[PDB]
């Protein structure tokens, strides 16, 4: 039809523009901004190069093929075009696999969120993934190892006006598992483990950094009291020079209302120390502390750190319920307090920790954990986009007549649109948002 060809022509043209512009933005943001020049972001540029090659050299020739219902670029470009396509998909899932293994080694090391690779070794890995994927992609195609022997396939290879990627059943099976299924199984197994590690490595220091935050300049809390660092109360007095003198005596330097990150962490270690010492020194808190597990012990310190040893000791009925290990009944009474009404988003997190004895309420709150969720989304959307195509790819090897050519090409295009989604997922990071609004002069 005449309205279908123009209507699909316009939407294909918008897909091509969105892939190219989005991916040049990612590549230049990392190239110009020092904050973004990290090992993880070098792997993300490997991924954005494949998406840019897909946008310029792969998607436009696939778009022309559908609108013209024929191949108008000759038998040479047909084989070269299929090779670049295969290479772009192969290098993409293998780099996602490398990101999963790299994040695993980081999360199971004392450095926790830093790669154990140097920026020089990361470049070698990327060139190694690009050279090997080049051999497995260009070589079987240009050597015609992929080629089917039935008459419909044989005639298509001869005529310059035909470019249907016919393959023998042995190539279709072998290249699908080595190019896609092998790195996909490793990535989902290894990255389900990084999430597990992140949640089970959460401590009281990371818990309070989520709840209190981190500010290196004097500010007023909800009580209008002067605070600094990770919830360090300076004074209840409404006087900034009286608050600035309390800093100077605590640090032993003319601070001038500003603290360095190394100084604020020293103040926080002292504050959590005073909290735990206040508990075992109190006759009402010590027995409730002794009857609690490591994570519920964190929830009780969190409370003493915020309201003081004497304030938490006033929660007699709630404390009695925690001692008897009756979490839901402890929760009803804790929720029926002024603590809950004043700071409810922090109170329901501490109350949920008491109900479950898990770190589930503190899940994907830390900046470093939000970063691991973004990577997981990039990984997940790619697999959702390409798995229907790769499933019907091996099903066609089982039974030929099971699926029509129309569904095969539509499921391939769902994979093609993925090449334009990744820049949009990078907007979850504030570092990328800042570079993008700068590059788009907003
Ligand atoms: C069929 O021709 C097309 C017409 C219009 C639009 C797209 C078209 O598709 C062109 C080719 N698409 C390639 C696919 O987009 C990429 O498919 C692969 C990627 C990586 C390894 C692979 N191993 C395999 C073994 C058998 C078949 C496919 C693959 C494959
Ligand atoms: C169709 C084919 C020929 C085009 C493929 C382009 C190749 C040459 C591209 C794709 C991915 C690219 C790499 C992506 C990541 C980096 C990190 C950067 O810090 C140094 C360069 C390096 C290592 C790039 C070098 C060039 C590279 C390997
Ligand atoms: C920029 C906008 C592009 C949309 C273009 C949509 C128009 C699509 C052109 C259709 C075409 O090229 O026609 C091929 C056909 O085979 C001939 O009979
Ligand atoms: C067309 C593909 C072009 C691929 C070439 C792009 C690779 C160069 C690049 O993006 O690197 C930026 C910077 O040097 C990193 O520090
Ligand atoms: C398509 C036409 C090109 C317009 C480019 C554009 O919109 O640039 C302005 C940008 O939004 C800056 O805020
Ligand atoms: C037709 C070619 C299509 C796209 C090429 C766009 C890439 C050029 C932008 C690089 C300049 C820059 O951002 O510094
Ligand atoms: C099968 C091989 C799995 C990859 C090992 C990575 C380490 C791990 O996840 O335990
Ligand atoms: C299940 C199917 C696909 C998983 C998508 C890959 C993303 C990794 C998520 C890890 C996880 O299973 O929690
Ligand atoms: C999801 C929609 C994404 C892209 C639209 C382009 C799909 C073109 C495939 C048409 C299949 C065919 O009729 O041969």
């Amino acid at each position: 039809d005449e309205v279908w060809v123009v209507g699909m022509g316009i939407v294909m043209s918008l897909i091509v523009l969105a892939i190219v512009f989005g991916n040049v933005l990612v590549i230049t943001a990392i190239a110009k901004f020092e904050r973004l020049q990290t090992v993880t972001n070098y792997f993300i540029t490997s991924l954005a190069c494949a998406d840019l090659v897909m946008g310029l050299a792969v998607v436009p020739f696939g778009a022309a093929h559908i609108l013209m219902k024929m191949w108008t670029f000759g038998n040479f470009w047909c084989e070269f075009w299929t090779s670049i396509d295969v290479l772009c998909v192969t290098a993409s899932i293998w780099t996602l696999c490398v990101i999963a293994v790299d994040r695993y080694f980081a999360i199971t090391s004392p450095f926790k969120y830093q790669s154990l690779l140097t920026k020089n070794k990361a470049r070698v890995i990327i060139l190694m993934v690009w050279i090997v994927s080049g051999l497995t992609s260009f070589l079987p195609i240009q050597m015609h190892w992929y080629r089917a022997t039935h008459q419909e396939a044989i005639n298509c290879y001869a005529e310059e006006t035909c470019c249907d990627f016919f393959t023998n059943q042995a190539y279709a099976i072998a290249s699908s598992i080595v190019s896609f299924y092998v790195p996909l199984v490793i990535m989902v197994f290894v990255y389900s483990r990084v999430f597990q590690e992140a949640k089970r490595q959460l401590n009281i220091f990371e818990m309070l950094r989520i709840d209190e935050g981190l500010r290196l300049k004097i500010y007023k809390d909800t009580e209008g009291y002067y605070t600094i660092g990770i919830g360090h109360l300076l004074t209840k007095s409404p006087s900034l020079n009286a608050a600035k003198s309390e800093l100077d005596k605590a640090i032993g330097r003319n601070t001038n209302g500003v603290i360095t990150k190394d100084e604020a962490e020293k103040l926080f270690n002292q504050d959590v120390d005073a909290a735990v010492r206040g508990i075992l020194r109190n006759a009402k808190l010590k027995p409730v502390y002794d009857s609690l597990d490591a994570v519920r012990r964190a929830a009780l310190i969190n409370m003493v750190f915020q309201m003081g040893e004497t304030g938490v000791a006033g929660f007699t009925n709630s404390l009695r319920m925690l001692q008897q290990k009756r979490w839901d009944e402890a929760a009803v009474n804790l929720a029926k307090s002024r603590w809950y009404n004043q700071t409810p988003n922090r109170a329901k997190r501490v109350i949920t920790t008491f109900r479950t004895g898990t770190w589930d309420a503190y899940k994907f709150c830390l900046k470093e954990h939000k970063a691991l969720k973004t990577l997981g989304i990039i990984m997940g959307t790619f697999t959702l986009c390409w798995l229907p195509f790769f499933i019907v790819n091996i099903v066609h090897v089982i039974q030929d007549n099971l699926i029509r050519k129309e569904v095969y090409i539509l499921l391939n295009w769902i994979g093609y649109v993925n090449s334009g989604f990744n820049p949009l997922i990078y907007c979850r990071s504030p570092d990328f948002r800042i570079a993008f609004q700068e590059l788009l002069c907003l």
